[PDB]
């Protein structure tokens, strides 16, 4: 009964930095040309959503955040052809326009139509579909999933298996895919190798899954919260180390353990020091280090370039290097085919109304992923 | 006549930093077990040898530098099996012991027996085979080619084509292979790509040859010495730019020229700033940047890791990524087969006695490579 009409629904609005989310009534406009309105069913709480709160990730406010989710299309705008009302879909915070230089590149995935590099907080047309208390509200990465209904550009949505469990596959919208791809696609982990994974949250655990799927023989988790070790080992870690427990730099500990350095290392936290530690801990002649974590805004790191001259490779990636629209449905099909697991990542399931409690669990280190159900 | 006997011959000894080399009479001991004494025929002047003089590269003094050379085996020590007296050889300043974890890796080449990371200035056994005026003199990178005769460990020498032109193939000992490999092996340049090469000396020009051999469609040379542009174009550069010509930083110029960044960039100079510039000038989502240049001893650079998070790859290599003993003979064979050219890199040929003049030519910007003949 909503097609072609404004919808009034509940959403979590962040009015300013460093404040809790405010559950409010918002008004969601119907979709314009090449836009899709989606009924959200489940959304995950990613550390990147917290970065918005903390100021680590600068984006226009007030905003409706959220970028890891899954739902059902409610209606479509003029000219849409990739989805229809009723389809199961996952919003793509990294779009895939299919026409830019990156999209046409065989490897690149950071589409030039993204709203991450210089955020505008809007739809591709430069406007907003949301109003709250008479005020237009900004969008987030073109997705804004912390709302019962959202509107997204066609290039930022993927159709998925009609049989998918939305409360699980929302993870494929961000956390899982990012981590998993960082291992199998960006780093290209090899059979029998030794890997080090710094950070054992939702993304890091997905990195471990990817290292295991690639055939790694040894996987070392690194985290200051030891309650994360058990889960890290269940998904593939052979060993875990806690930097707080040691008298010397963890890079020396990891280098000794691995008889001279690891094959592949991953920074999945978001700290300058751990980015350099991760690079240093890989074998100097052939090691590969991938940065996944997001540091805070603007601050530069200092490092010795001879760490690279010796032969190391250092790189980073968005969304695990996956071309979004092409990949998401394939990942869901692999999940349905039982090629990987998502349950281990989920520690909590809460109603959407408890979003702030979900963020509390993240900050306190008591959760991996909290899935919010609408 | 000389086997098993001390040889008295001329060599260039560097007694102190920032001094001219001193032509001296030195005593060269016969080879000990698993060592090989070689009569040098030709040696090139590489910027790395100048780094020893300038203090850019710290290594024990006094020393006999030189590492880009070709010669003929004069005698061998007990147990040697890979070369015989009379064989044409090229000394290897990166060894290949064949036994360490790097030598056994399919890609890595920075053998753990190198004398580059933590230089001792000696043979593998920790002693020296050179005496001058009764004082022991240090070796350099296990090669010490600035002497009529040198002694090298077996893992630091490769036999080559008996008909090879030693005054040309010496370049394969360093400059050419480093640049060529950095493009074809380390960067893995792709057909139709756009490359940027920072530094148009012997190594940078070799990088251009590798980019051309890889099929690059566009190659932009960057040097503050415009006198190098004609040769750069001769070997494959489509364009050349001089940063001194511009008010804008060179990365902005390069990014604009390449419609958003190059595919592959190479720093072949040895400056911290240029390393970051080169990285920044490659495409943000899929660009690759390789560091080849050597900066002053132990100095760190400052950079924003968001440069990598977007998807850039940053790496470095020693000797073009080539496993030394395995590759050098193959490279010589390729040269003999006309698969690449070495002449365009040689601007001057001088007697060894004029070593200082050759270093002067390098520092003034008049030469690409000077070859010293004994
Ligand atoms: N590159 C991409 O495309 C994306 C990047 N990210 C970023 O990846 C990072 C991780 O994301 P989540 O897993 O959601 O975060 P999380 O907060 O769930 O996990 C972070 C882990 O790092 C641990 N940690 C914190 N400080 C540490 C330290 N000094 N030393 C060792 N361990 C430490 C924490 O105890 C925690 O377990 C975040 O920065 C996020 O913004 C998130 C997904 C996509
Ligand atoms: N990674 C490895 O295995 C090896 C590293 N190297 C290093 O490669 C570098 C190049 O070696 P060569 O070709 O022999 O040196 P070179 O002195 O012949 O050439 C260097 C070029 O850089 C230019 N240049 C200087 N400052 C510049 C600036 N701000 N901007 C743009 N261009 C500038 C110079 O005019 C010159 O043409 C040296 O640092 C050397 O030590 C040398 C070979 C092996
Ligand atoms: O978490 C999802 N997206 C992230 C990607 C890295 C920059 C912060 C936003
Ligand atoms: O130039 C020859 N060898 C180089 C290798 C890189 C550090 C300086 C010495
Ligand atoms: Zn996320
Ligand atoms: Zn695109
Ligand atoms: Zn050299
Ligand atoms: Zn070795």
């Amino acid at each position: 009964s909503t097609a072609g009409k404004v919808i009034k629904c509940k959403a979590a609005v962040l009015w300013e930095e460093k404040k809790p989310f405010s559950i409010e009534e918002v008004e969601v406009a119907p979709p314009k040309a090449h836009e899709v309105r989606i009924k959200m069913v489940a959304t995950g709480i990613c550390r990147s959503d917290d970065h918005v709160v903390s100021g680590t990730l600068v984006t226009p406010l007030p905003v409706i955040a959220g970028h890891e989710a899954a739902g059902i299309v409610e209606s479509i705008g003029e000219g849409v052809t990739t989805v229809r009302p009723g389809d199961k879909v996952i919003p793509l915070w990294t779009p895939q326009c299919g026409k830019c230089r990156v999209c046409k590149h065989p490897e690149g995935n950071f589409c030039l139509k993204n709203d991450l590099s210089m955020p505008r907080g809007t739809m591709q047309d430069g406007t907003s579909r949301f109003t709250c208390r008479g005020k237009p509200i900004h969008h987030f990465l073109g997705t804004s999933t912390f709302s019962q209904y959202t509107v997204v550009d066609e290039i930022s949505v993927a159709k998925i298996d009609a049989a998918s469990p939305l409360e699980k596959v929302c993870l494929i919208g961000c956390g899982f895919s990012t981590g998993y791809g960082s291992a199998v696609k960006v780093a290209k982990v090899t059979q029998g190798s030794t890997c080090a994974v710094f950070g054992l949250g939702g993304v890091g655990l997905s990195v471990i899954m990817g290292c295991k799927a690639a055939g790694a023989a040894r996987i070392i988790g690194v985290d200051i919260n030891k309650d994360k070790f058990a889960k890290a080992k269940e998904v593939g870690a052979t060993e875990c180390v806690n930097p707080q427990d040691y008298k010397k730099p963890i890079q020396e500990v990891l280098t000794e353990m691995s008889n001279g350095g690891v094959d592949f290392s991953f920074e999945v936290i978001g700290r300058l020091d751990t980015m350099v530690t991760a690079l240093s801990c890989c074998q100097e002649a052939y090691g590969v280090s991938v940065i996944v974590g997001v540091p805070p805004d603007s601050q530069n790191l200092s490092m010795n370039p001879m760490l690279l001259l010796s032969g190391r490779t250092w790189k980073g990636a968005i969304f695990g290097g996956f071309k979004s629209k092409d990949s998401v449905p394939k990942l869901v099909a692999d999940f349905m085919a039982k090629k990987f697991a998502l349950d281990p990542l989920i520690t909590h399931v809460l109603p959407f109304e408890k979003i702030n409690e979900g963020f509390d669990l993240l900050r306190s280190g008591e959760s991996i992923r909290t899935i919010l159900t609408f």
